[PDB]
């Protein structure tokens, strides 16, 4: 199995590449690509870590050498936004559609609500789009929910898993706090937890005082989703992760929901389950923003 990360020189890419080099199963290959000429040296530096993962870096305009034989392509390039990131997403996904068109594509570049629709429209212009292979990485909302819920209820952070559906934008992030096993929240606890999970990025941008956004936890989030897909792509069963994908269309063309992952991408789109009165109201009131964020990306290509 080979994983290619596009945007490896940035803060998210280097954290992503570091965690993958350490956590990818033995015999895996890791290709790093970015425009900055420092990228081959990022791989050389990571190549000194004693894990059975082959790593090589590439720079320049052409990402093809890094995409050769890629099973998973994680795109973390761009700034941490539609103005400057729409062109980078369209450019990189274009090269993916020519080199490894049947790879699993994970969009980390934000706004994920919009850039995944750009990637899909670019992929279908190449006659290549497979809605089972394109994922918007929303895992940062998952791990942020686990940290806040565990701190509130005094549980161990690694033993708390809350499902998050909807989109990646603030109002679109919907944590299903009613579905957490063994935990119950008051109606005010749900309100405070939901708003903190929806504004958790501003919490980091504010504390950094303009020096950047969440770059290490986002790398940790992209690494978790990357290894989950590699496990599924290796025949591992029961691998369930929530990701922003094009599915039923019951709420929007693209919607983050539980996904049973198999050897060809998503195996089954599991239901979002039973929703509380609060979660149902938040889902409906958010839909208008999600559809506009999707329409923005579709019109950019069309
Ligand atoms: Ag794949
Ligand atoms: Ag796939
Ligand atoms: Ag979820
Ligand atoms: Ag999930």
């Amino acid at each position: 199995m080979k994983v290619a990360v596009l945007g490896a020189a940035g803060g998210i890419g280097q954290a992503l590449a570091l965690l993958l080099k350490t956590q990818l199963p033995s015999g895996s290959e890791l290709s790093l690509y970015d425009i900055a000429p420092v990228t081959p040296g990022v791989a050389v530096d990571l190549s000194h870590i004693p894990t059975a993962v082959k790593i090589k870096g590439f720079s320049g305009e052409d990402a093809t050498p890094a995409l050769e034989g890629a099973d998973v392509v994680l795109i973390s390039a761009g700034v941490a936004l539609f103005n400057v990131n729409a062109g980078i997403v369209k450019n990189l996904v274009q090269q993916v559609a020519k080199t490894c068109p049947k790879a699993c594509i994970g969009i980390i570049t934000n706004p994920v609500n919009t850039t995944v629709a750009i990637a899909a429209e670019v992929l279908k212009k190449a006659g290549v789009y497979d809605k089972n292979k394109l994922f918007g990485v929303t895992t940062l909302d998952i791990i942020r929910s686990n940290t806040f819920v565990a701190e509130l209820k005094g549980k161990q952070p690694g033993e708390v898993e809350v499902p998050v559906i909807g989109g990646h934008s603030g109002v679109t992030i919907l944590p299903l706090l009613s579905q957490v096993p063994g935990v119950s929240f008051t109606e005010q606890e749900v309100a405070d937890l939901t708003k903190r999970i929806q504004n958790a990025g501003t919490e980091v941008v504010e504390a950094k005082a303009g020096g950047g956004s969440a770059t290490l936890s986002m790398g940790q989030a992209a690494a978790r989703f990357g290894l989950s897909l590699v496990r599924a792509l290796q025949g591992e069963q029961g691998v369930v992760e929530c990701a922003y994908v094009e599915g039923d269309g019951q709420y929007a063309r693209f919607f983050s929901q539980p996904l049973l992952l198999g050897k060809n991408g998503v195996e089954e789109r599991k239901s979002i389950g039973t929703l509380s009165a609060f979660e149902q109201n938040a889902l409906e009131g958010m839909l208008d923003t999600l559809k506009k964020d999707i329409a923005l990306g579709q019109e950019f290509v069309n």
